[PDB]
């Protein structure tokens, strides 16, 4: 069983083309069983992302208060399923932007365990 922190790294970290999401959603296993409809990859170092856990506290979309917002914008890519997408033939629109990220943090040490939003 993969931990929440490991799942966060696999689905969201790509510390670092229109086919980017199509390749990544597949390699990171977000197209098995169903096409994950929306996902965000963060291109900052794992250290910079883990640091968000000690940055600005904000409320989580689900109501929890263990969420934090990055102090700076970060380079991210949003992958969104296209209308033509249909499992097992998933298809994604890739959009790069620079925005702040909001993540839920948990564990000891407190590390990201869920990508909540970009803002
Ligand atoms: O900007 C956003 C907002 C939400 N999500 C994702 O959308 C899914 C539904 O909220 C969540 O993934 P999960 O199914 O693993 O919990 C969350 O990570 C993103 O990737 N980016
Ligand atoms: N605010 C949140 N805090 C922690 N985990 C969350 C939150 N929203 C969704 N999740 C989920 O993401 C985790 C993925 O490992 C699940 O364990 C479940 O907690």
């Amino acid at each position: 069983k993969e931990s929440a922190a490991a799942k966060f790294e696999r689905q969201h970290m790509d510390s670092g083309s229109s086919n980017y999401c199509n390749l990544m959603m597949c390699c990171r296993k977000m197209t098995q069983g169903k096409c994950k409809p929306v996902n965000t990859f963060v291109h900052e170092s794992l250290a910079d992302v883990k640091a968000v856990c000690s940055q600005k506290k904000v409320t989580c979309k689900n109501g929890q208060t263990n969420c934090y917002q990055s102090k700076s914008t970060m380079r991210i890519t949003d992958c969104r399923e296209t209308g033509s997408s249909k499992y097992p033939n998933c298809a994604y629109k890739t959009t790069q932007v620079e925005k702040h990220i909001i993540v839920a943090c948990g564990g000891k040490p407190s590390v990201p365990v869920h990508f909540d939003a970009s803002v």
